[PDB]
């Protein structure tokens, strides 16, 4: 079955503009705010939450918090998902997502630079760097918008289990599934749309996780979103053709988005949405970074040229999907 939205290839001019990176400076300033331990229940976690909210409210986005208390192996804990929507009334959302909590590591202070400080900064960076074009797109009345979700409580408090993980994403998926709505209440839904609740408005969720290490390897995890995944492959290829990727030597190419699918199961914030038929693109590397869940998942183990390259792909992707 065809993707419900016709995916119009980015014009060369727009590819080149989106592939240009002061841009490094703004991104790094944003990232600095996330490179702090931010365990659920902590003051720094609160400060990170508030920084996300303020940053997006300053860009004139609608920002909502889904706050609740949940039982954990460490007792009751407070959680707050942050949901920012460019145009609340638009029927359909391109959803980009990540988690903003950091793992409570028993061995010491854990920064979670890839997991997921970088993805958090990347979402804010997209909103900031594309603001002018996004605000223009919002005026079109075309029924499509951008939505950013920063999930809380992705990490387990003890041993990962169905009950001890994904606290924020499980909560939000249930909340949205139970919140009934219909096309007549929303702006410009696609003709063939079946809208019965808020989750139906998530046209695709692109979940970023464990980004920032050198040479990530992505694969298509879901046949349902192959048409969308293939746009990432294509965009990356075109950025390389144009010489816009940062490589250690001339005449190398990035090959992050493999033109293949993998049979691998990864549990993450997409799971509660996947179970409710939300199409998922899971932008998570396989293998995971070497530093995964170690005290070495820190700022210095990030690979800045890779981050810049990913930012180009992501900007071009959002530009292509929203026709910015
Ligand atoms: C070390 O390499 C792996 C370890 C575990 C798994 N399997 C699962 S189900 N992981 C769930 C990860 C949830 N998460 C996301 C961010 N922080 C935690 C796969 C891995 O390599 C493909
Ligand atoms: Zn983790």
């Amino acid at each position: 079955l065809k993707w419900p939205r016709d995916l119009r290839p980015l014009a060369h001019h727009d590819l080149l503009y989106m592939g240009q990176i002061e841009d490094r400076g703004d991104f790094n300033a944003t990232l600095r705010n996330f490179l702090v331990p931010r365990v659920v229940g902590s003051q720094k976690h609160r400060e990170v939450r508030e920084f996300i909210v303020r940053s997006l409210k300053d860009l004139d986005w609608d920002v909502e918090e889904d706050c609740f208390d949940g039982q954990t192996p460490h007792g009751i804990k407070p959680f707050c998902n942050v949901i920012a929507t460019l145009n609340p009334s638009a029927c359909h959302r391109l959803v980009l997502a990540c988690h903003y909590d950091s793992l409570l590591h028993k061995e010491g202070t854990f920064i979670g630079a890839t997991d997921s400080a970088v993805p958090c900064a990347q979402l804010l960076y997209l909103a900031r760097s594309l603001n002018g074009k996004l605000q223009n797109q919002k005026t079109r009345g075309d029924g499509l918008t951008l939505q950013l979700v920063f999930f809380d409580g992705e990490e387990a408090f003890e041993r990962w289990s169905s009950h001890d993980s994904l606290y924020g994403s499980r909560h939000l998926a249930q909340k949205w599934h139970e919140d009934r709505t219909s096309a007549e209440r929303l702006e410009s839904c696609l003709e063939r749309s079946e809208i019965a609740n808020q989750i139906d408005r998530m046209e695709v969720m692109v979940l970023l996780d464990l980004l920032g290490a050198e040479n990530p390897r992505f694969y298509s995890y879901f046949g349902e979103t192959q048409p969308v995944y293939r746009r990432l492959v294509n965009i990356e290829s075109r950025l390389n053709d144009a010489g816009l990727m940062e490589l250690p030597r001339r005449r190398r190419r990035t090959n992050y988005f493999s033109n293949s699918s993998t049979v691998g199961f990864i549990e993450d914030d997409h799971i509660p949405f996947l179970k409710r038929s939300v199409p998922i693109v899971h932008i998570i590397p396989s293998p995971f970074p070497d530093v995964w869940h170690t005290l070495d998942d820190n700022e210095q183990n990030l690979h800045h040229p890779t981050i810049s390259n990913l930012n180009k792909i992501f900007k071009a992707f959002v530009s292509e999907y929203l026709q910015l």
